[PDB]
């Protein structure tokens, strides 16, 4: 695999968004991966509606602002035959009834692929597919206050993830501890969090925070 990857440079990634006070991280993770795969197919980067997923993907198993899974979101887009654009169905950070309109659908998928639960497999997926939906243990004060550098949290769980995010690449930079590799991760907490909304998560440190434990992407 390449030693460094950044899909933002290839045009696959919309700007950082903000989920507000709704527990809809799974929807932002899902739209991010679908935005990448739609761009791969069509050459058009179109921001997709997280509100559409929050309001409408309950039958696939999602629970709105009470949580969800990216895979259930990809299943919804397939079952539903579409997904509205962000501009057409904007984000309100509260669960409401479904208002999906197919006339404004700008994306589709034919299912999804789950990646084996190993960081080496996640790397191969990132290197060859595009941005990848993942879940991490973000439930630590250190994650809230992150400003820069490689995030490493000794109390992080590789099994109990609570936050869906998007891996857009990976790379390295020299550090004191010589644990130099990182996953480049797009969050959904606005650009005032972290490094313009991004975090470099420790890579090849025993599946730190569970980043390879729930990785997937939509088939377009
Ligand atoms: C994610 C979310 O919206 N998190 C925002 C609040 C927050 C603040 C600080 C730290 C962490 N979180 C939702 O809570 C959500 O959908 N959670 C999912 C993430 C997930 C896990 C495994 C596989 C896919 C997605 C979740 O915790 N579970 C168990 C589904």
């Amino acid at each position: 695999a390449p030693r460094s990857v950044d899909w933002r440079e290839k045009g696959y990634v919309t700007p950082v968004k903000n989920q507000g006070q709704c527990g809809s991280c799974w929807a932002f993770s899902a739209t991010g991966a679908l935005e990448g795969q739609m761009f791969r197919k069509t050459g058009r980067l179109i921001s997709l509606s997280e509100q559409n997923l929050v309001d409408c993907s309950g039958p696939q198993g999602n629970e709105g602002c009470n949580g969800g899974l990216m895979d259930y979101a990809f299943q919804y887009v397939q079952d539903n035959g579409g997904l509205d654009s962000e501009e057409s169905y904007p984000y309100e950070a509260t669960e409401e009834s479904c208002k999906y309109n197919p006339k404004y659908s700008v994306a589709n998928d034919a299912g999804f692929v789950d990646i084996p639960k190993q960081e080496k497999a996640l790397m191969k997926a990132v290197a060859t597919v595009g941005p990848i939906s993942v879940a991490i243990d973000a439930g630590h004060e250190s994650f809230l206050f992150y400003k820069e550098g490689i995030y490493f949290e000794p109390d992080c769980s590789s099994e109990d993830m609570d936050h869906g995010v998007l891996v857009v690449g990976y790379g390295f930079e020299s550090t004191e501890s010589d644990n130099n590799k990182y996953w480049l991760v797009k969050n959904s907490w606005g650009e005032e969090w972290g490094m313009g909304g991004y975090v470099k998560m420790a890579k090849d440190r025993r599946n730190h925070c569970g980043i390879a434990s729930a990785a997937s992407y939509p088939t377009v």
